[PDB]
């Protein structure tokens, strides 16, 4: 539980500079143990999409509780989403390609899409909406995301996701019309 | 010369669906005379980035002159690279890291965002220019082209990259302020 997601911490860890039994050493345990978390190498990786998939949500949770105005919730999970692919080399150059089991990577993409959807959608709510299809504009929004870390790993790290994220927000800020 | 993006024509299209036996075949010449344009996979490869980062230049230098009108050019290069990317599949999963020499790839992109970063520059040569700096303007629009190209690939091609165009285009002429 506590300890599955610390197995896929130290996987993630390996990853960014496998192999089972060097892993489940990692963590006070063995292979053994281990294999009854994640019986397949294919079944964590998963486990391991999903993990960050989880984690990115439990962010954006946080987001949409401490800021309520919907442009500084925008500004703030954009922020997390390219934060997280500079804080994390190694997990973004799998979810940009260059790394099956990508029904999961673009499971998670369309899981961050639905959740700016949503917050895009709670404006009209409160507001009786955007001159733009949400769908379009969240689509919009996660290209660009999908598309600074795309770079990154291409530059071979020159161009790091947050950097200038200050002069370009209002770029995006300029698409909520 | 003709015979040369002859023999890279025929490799994007064996991409799309190597072996430089049945190259060589494809174009009415055999594999000593291949050989003798590209000595290795590796230089054709090269080649073939470049055959499509000069055809697509190609393309630009067109618009440029067809339309003089910064915003129309604009729309126009950014419809050629989403365009490109949704007529090439395979191409395009080569440029968005699904498939090194991705200096080459890369080098591409630069070479694109330049293109970009000039039909915005050239606006404030006749206009003595916009609020936001060329350089940060034009990797932001080449970031989301890029987004849309990693998508399409991912989601197993449900999603088009020229899908909705004629709505998004907005999105990003309100970024020209």
């Amino acid at each position: 539980r506590n300890r599955r997601e610390e197995i896929l911490q130290s996987l993630a860890l390996m990853l960014e500079s496998i192999t089972t039994a060097k892993l489940a050493a990692s963590v006070g345990v063995s292979e053994a143990a281990l294999y009854r978390h994640f019986p397949s190498k294919t079944r964590m990786f998963d486990s391991l999409i999903e993990f960050i998939e989880d984690s990115l949500i439990t962010r954006i949770n946080l987001i949409l509780k401490d800021e309520k105005d919907t442009t500084a919730r925008l500004r703030l999970i954009v922020l997390l989403l390219l934060g997280f692919g500079e804080r994390n080399p190694g997990l973004t150059r799998i979810l940009t390609g260059h790394a099956r089991l990508q029904g999961r990577i673009n499971q998670l993409f369309e899981r961050i899409e639905a959740q700016l959807r949503q917050v895009l959608r709670e404006k009209r709510m409160r507001e009786g909406g955007y001159a733009t299809d949400e769908t379009l504009l969240a689509s919009q929004i996660l290209a660009f995301c999908e598309g600074m870390l795309s770079r990154f790993v291409r530059s071979e790290f020159k161009y790091r996701p947050t950097d200038d994220f200050d002069a370009r927000w209002p770029l995006i800020a300029a698409q909520l019309q």
